[PDB]
């Protein structure tokens, strides 16, 4: 079942233009509030050659902080957990897929991910490791007969706030019959940090009705 203070292990497995890395971690979270922590490394492929913001995003909308009175199409796939796929299109051409399955075992989330990013220009911001932070984002969810298709426009920050503009586009698929919500939103705050070689990520992200 689900407590007001959930871990998560975290494994991705990822490549950008021809790089291949790996990351796990470890996160805490309460999933009633939709608040999160994440302590991350990159055991392979490390040191990355791109700003880790274009990856931040990969790594759970169990944690949202749903009305009372909405269908909770994530907290409800339980046990079972869910997944996505998302693609991720970049104003100056680069693209990037992800996808992740959100299960359960003993201690908590276990949280599975692959990214795979694509044209990322030699001299951009992401490739010369310029990105600060995402911008607080406002996420469209809209109910399709039995998964959510989400689009979210994402702005990346660079040093001197410069921002980097993205499309996000994500299909949620639970593992079995849910009720449906409605057309929704998710507002989200994605911050980013770093303790030695620890990347630090901390989500907020609360839904509401249109």
């Amino acid at each position: 079942v689900l407590k007001e203070n959930m871990k998560t292990t975290y494994h991705m497995d990822g490549s950008v233009d021809g790089h291949y890395f790996e990351i796990e971690g470890e996160g805490t979270g309460n999933p009633f509030k939709g608040e999160q922590e994440l302590k991350l490394r990159v055991t392979k492929g490390g040191p990355l050659p791109f700003a880790f913001d274009i990856l931040s995003p990969t790594f759970n909308r169990v944690f949202t902080d749903y009305p009372e009175d909405m269908p909770d199409y994530f907290k409800q796939s339980l046990p079972e957990g869910y997944s996505w796929e998302r693609t991720m299109m970049y104003e100056d051409g680069a693209s990037a897929t992800a996808s992740a399955r959100i299960s359960l075992d003993k201690n908590g989330f276990v949280h599975k991910s692959t990214f795979h990013g694509e044209n990322f220009p030699a001299n951009g911001p992401v490739m010369k490791k310029k990105g600060v932070d995402w911008e607080p984002s406002s996420e469209t969810i809209t109910p399709e007969d039995g998964i959510l298709k989400g689009d979210v426009e994402m702005f990346l920050v660079l040093e001197g706030g410069q921002r980097l503009k993205a499309l996000f586009q994500t299909t949620y698929k639970a593992n079995k019959v849910v009720k449906m919500p409605p057309r929704h939103k998710i507002e989200h705050r994605l911050v980013r940090s770093e303790d030695g070689e620890t990347i630090q990520l901390q989500e907020h992200a609360v839904a509401k009705y249109f």
